[PDB]
Formats: structure tokens, C-alpha cells, sequence
DNA sequence: CGCTAATCGGTT
DNA sequence: AACCGATTAGCG
């Protein structure tokens, strides 16, 4: 069963989403496209590093 | 083993 | 179409 192979986001690109995340719980479409255009990830990366974190959100609460 | 990226099926 | 909760799985 083919997977994707496991992003190792940067530096650079995590603390970018971190700083996304403080800001916003959820990004509208338009918002999400823009991250990712910004960080040159897709747009599936960024939906998927969202819904990840806030399950971690859910969890530490 | 812990952290977390990616995948699956169900919910809305 | 995006999310959620459960799950699978890569790597330090």
C-alpha cells in the first residue's frame, strides 16, 4: 500500500505554522492557500499539519 | 518510545 | 470539502 513519504518540515516552516497557529485555531481556504504559497508547502501539508495540531491542542488541554 | 506526518472512514 | 477520531508509520 504506497504511502507519501513523511515531510520533514524546516525550521523556518514550523515556526511559521506554530506562529499560525497562536493567531488562528482554523484558516479559511484563502488564508490556508496563502500559508502554504508562502512556505512552499502544499496545500494538503499545511490542512493536514492544522488538523494534526489541534488534536495535540485537544490532548495538552 | 515520543513526536508527529499521513491515511482511513464517518460526520457535518 | 473540511473536519474529527482512530490509526498507521517514519525518524531522532
Amino acid at each position: 500500500k504506497p504511502r507519501k513519504a513523511r515531510t520533514a518540515f524546516s525550521d523556518h516552516q514550523l515556526n511559521q505554522l506554530e506562529r499560525s497557529f497562536e493567531r488562528q485555531k482554523y484558516l479559511s481556504v484563502q488564508d490556508r492557500m496563502d500559508l502554504a504559497a508562502a512556505l512552499n508547502l502544499t496545500d494538503t501539508q499545511v490542512k493536514t499539519w492544522y488538523q494534526n495540531r489541534r488534536t495535540k491542542w485537544k490532548r495538552q488541554t
